[PDB]
């Protein structure tokens, strides 16, 4: 009964994203250490084993939410995906954090000693953060309170549940792996401070003003800890979080593998649409290029190509139903820009 | 016989390193709580008081690791219990008496047995009264949590369902006295160096006269919490009746270089110890060269945040390597290199 190995989990994810390489070791070796503790019952030298949880960070549509789904269907213990939003500081009316822990038990039919060696996903992380409120003149019960009550959660405690909803049953969290990821907005602003030093207003003092410095995938990569304090995050969070993991945009290239490689494809999903309905699809390279160069300008990422291949094919899809005898449709370059309509094969 | 404070700080001292002060108070408290035990109103003297515990001290400092490795070596019952999840008696989050409903748990409802137990409390700060909030509202996690716990450290008695009741036919609880259980407080406070340095230094004067400040550097964490007086907590949020009922205040330093080199040696628990072991079931060996050790010291520093953020240093480091170990083979020792830590060069493998 030999465990997965890195290079053969990685192979999976690899098959569902792309250009990732950094992050997909971070969530391989974690995966990878934590059946090596699970295996283990605690009675080897190296006893109350450590635990190292993951923080994802990356730019919009880049891929986190995406990783921790298509991680959770080849793992074979349980896992969850819940949201911080909806989270309040133990006591107000929107929802305590043992919800996280209930929905956990859900899928593992109320198996505690089945949940305990599970993992958790936690989303939109970066809404809970000071927003420039160091000071704390008043207490932000969705913000900074929901960080401090989470903090005993990653180290490990005894949480109430109520079964299948006048007793409750105690889930052990020492053990529980939580990877936690959300995309961090204007966190390049302040990592710039840091290292820019430019300000260069007198006469001896330089400006560089280059406005090479915006460079997101190189300026995430020299993040640090203190850089998290001045957004808005505690230390004593972070402490719990010691792992980091920086997620690159995507480039031009990346973008056409994303439309043939994966199988959940965006192309094969329209082909699939038309096959239903006795029609073939076709993309040739020359449209491909001119879309990712239409996505890049949104500035919205993966999220934002639908939007500019459904708008091209709106008009073919309100008349293809009616038409009849149509077997292909094949896409040209031009029909992006608009200059001429997509040709449709008829037999 | 019962155990001695050298003796039971002996014991912490294989679990904790480099704290001092901090592990003399809980020697005492611990070796003067079998005493008060061992005799209730069983000598010449009567009353007998009470001194909880108020652990202060900056992240990953081990305020949490003393509580759990006091628990090893503790005879009586110990509970963990946190203050981030508790209400003002009666809203829907909790209430206060839930601590002792855990503390019966492990005690197996002995009730004699419950009250000569031990309590502690983790993240205490988060309880903390904003000083200047809007005066129409009500705190009823921080001001609220606080109001409640003071006839508690005082001593009292609190209903508690027993095993939460098979329905609503027993209707009843259990009295539990609170006047020998010990408390032992304590949470990382943030902000509260900036406190200590208005009523200290008592300078930031702009004119000729008033004394500037030297460097930018001052007012050492380790050697300003020191300083610290009940007056400066009130400032903080906390009520000074509440405050009176924990007299004793543990203030721990920070870490400092050379302590870090002797936690990842010296204890059984420590990290290096822990890697080795996850190699030592892979048929791996490791080696951590002193070289590395101290090099690592700076790295840790300079994030703030403590011994906690030691993982990130080592894991960044190992993640390469633990990527692609388990695919190589004839591999038996791995070696550890300064350079490695810098990032400028690769680990070394030892085939066989
Ligand atoms: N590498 C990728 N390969 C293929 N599709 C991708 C990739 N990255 C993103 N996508 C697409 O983008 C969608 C959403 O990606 P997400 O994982 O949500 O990105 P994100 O960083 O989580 O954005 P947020 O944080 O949720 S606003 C996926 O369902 C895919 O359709
Ligand atoms: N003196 C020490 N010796 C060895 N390891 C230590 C020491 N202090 C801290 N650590 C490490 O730090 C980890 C957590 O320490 P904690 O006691 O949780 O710090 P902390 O101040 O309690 O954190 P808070 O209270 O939530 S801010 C331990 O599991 C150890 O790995």
């Amino acid at each position: 009964s030999a465990l997965p190995t890195p290079h053969e989990i990685r192979n999976h994810l690899d098959d569902y994203v792309i250009g990732q390489e950094q992050a997909k070791k971070v969530l391989a070796v974690a995966v990878y250490n934590h059946y090596k503790r699970l295996r283990n019952g605690d009675t080897s030298n190296g006893v109350e084993l450590g635990k190292s949880n993951i923080l994802l960070i990356g730019p919009t549509g880049s891929g986190k939410t995406l990783l921790a789904e298509t991680l959770a269907r080849l793992l074979d213990v349980p896992f969850t995906m819940a949201d911080a939003t909806t989270l309040t500081e133990a006591g107000y009316v929107g929802e305590d954090v043992e919800n996280i822990i209930q929905k956990l038990l859900q899928k593992s039919d109320y198996d505690v000693q089945k949940a305990q060696r599970g993992i958790v996903y936690i989303d939109q992380i970066d809404k809970i953060s000071r927003k420039s409120d160091n000071p704390s003149i008043t207490r932000d019960v969705s913000g900074e309170g929901v960080q401090q009550a989470l903090l005993k959660l990653i180290e490990g405690t005894v949480a109430a549940v109520p079964p299948q909803g006048q007793e409750f049953l105690q889930v052990d969290t020492s053990k529980i792996l939580f990877i936690c990821g959300g995309a961090f907005a204007g966190l390049d602003k302040v990592i710039s401070h840091r290292v820019e030093t430019g300000s260069g207003i007198g006469f001896g003092a330089t400006v560089k003003a280059k406005s090479d410095k915006a460079s997101e995938g190189e300026l995430l990569a020299q993040v640090e800890p203190e850089d998290l304090i001045k957004f808005g995050l505690i230390p004593e969070f972070i402490g719990r979080l010691p792992v980091v993991a920086t997620l690159n945009e995507l480039s031009e290239e990346a973008l056409i593998q994303i439309l043939k490689e994966p199988k959940n494809a965006l192309t094969k999903q329209y082909q699939a649409l038309f096959n239903l309905e006795g029609v073939d699809l076709e993309f040739r390279d020359e449209a491909l290029d001119a879309i990712a160069k239409k996505a890049m300008a949104r500035k919205t990422g993966a999220r934002g190509l639908r939007s500019i291949v459904e708008a091209a094919l709106l008009d073919t899809m309100y008349d293809l139903p009616s038409m009849e005898d149509v077997e292909k449709v094949v896409i040209d370059e031009s029909v992006i820009d608009g200059q001429s309509e997509p040709l449709l094969i008829y037999g």
